[PDB]
RNA sequence: AUUGAAAGUUGUAGUAUGCGGUCCUUGCGGCUGAGAGCACUUCAGGAGUUGCCCGCG
């Protein structure tokens, strides 16, 4: 019983819901691109059986397999531990996919973006033997990008930390299943990654507004039973 | 290799042109540092003294 638990420090990043025009970002990333996230890692860690010819068969099967070792398929959650912003830039953005009108046509669009100092991302595993635990942890780190390519992100610290069964407020995500079970946010994140589904999700975020832009913080959801200690500090985690 | 993938909010643009801090103006006129005033009053270069001493055109 082990969970990866890495903090990556960014500037932005720009995943959305299905939308036009304005791309509406995402409060929070979605387990899709984090699930995506590790399938790169570990396709370019060992291409010896993970990647095949088709580039989208590689990364659907490597996701089959990271979410066969999940525990459940809505298992990865993050922390919001920094404040989260969205700001509004206008972007050249061609929308040259559309059927039609050549190829030298230049609509200015108009996207956001979404400020957060960092995050802590878990990713909870099972029985995982040491000869692709090490894979695991080496594939934890190079997460450079998250969603949009523009949307850097950094992995400053990664490790494995036993939970201990310690009891605490919930503080990591979780979706809208134990929550209504016993301020409160409701979303749809889509669970899986789209390839040619979604549940209602809890977001642990509420409003302070102290400055212009509202933000969000630490809603405290109540005490969980499961619980994992960083630097001192415990926050709450569920698992099936 | 994350509904992500391809992508300039892009190219060209003087706050610029003529516009006296300008023309007249005494720091000007009158004005005793002047009047009174002993370097004065007392005073010996003074008292002693053999050109000295010998001499046949």
């Amino acid at each position: 019983m082990d969970i990866l638990l890495v903090c990556l420090r960014f500037p932005f990043f720009s995943v959305a819901k299905r939308s036009y025009q304005v791309r509406t970002s995402f409060l929070l990333p979605p387990p899709s691109a984090l699930k995506g996230a590790l399938a790169k890692g570990l396709i370019l860690l060992k291409p010896e059986k993970y990647a095949s010819s088709s580039l989208d068969e590689a990364a659907l099967k490597a996701i089959k397999e990271i979410e066969s070792k999940l525990v459940d398929i809505k298992a990865v959650s993050v922390a919001p531990l920094s404040p989260l912003i969205r700001n509004a830039f206008l972007l050249k953005r061609l929308r040259n996919l559309e059927s039609g009108s050549n190829a030298e046509k230049s609509d200015a669009m108009r996207r956001e973006y979404t400020f957060t100092r960092e995050l802590l991302v878990a990713y909870i595993f099972k029985n995982l033997t040491q000869e692709e635990k090490n894979l695991y942890l080496k594939a934890a780190m190079l997460i450079d990008v998250i969603g949009d390519t523009e949307s850097l992100a950094t992995p400053v610290w990664a490790s494995f930390v036993k939970p201990e069964d310690k009891k605490a407020p919930l503080a990591f995500s979780a979706p809208y299943t134990e929550i209504y079970s016993l301020r409160m946010y409701i979303e749809k994140m889509r669970v899986s990654p789209e390839y040619s589904q979604e549940e209602i999700f809890y977001l642990p975020i509420e409003e302070r507004r102290y400055k212009r832009i509202v933000y969000y913080a630490r809603i405290y959801p109540p005490e969980v039973e499961k619980a994992l200690t960083v630097d001192g500090e415990v926050l709450g985690i569920w698992i099936p």
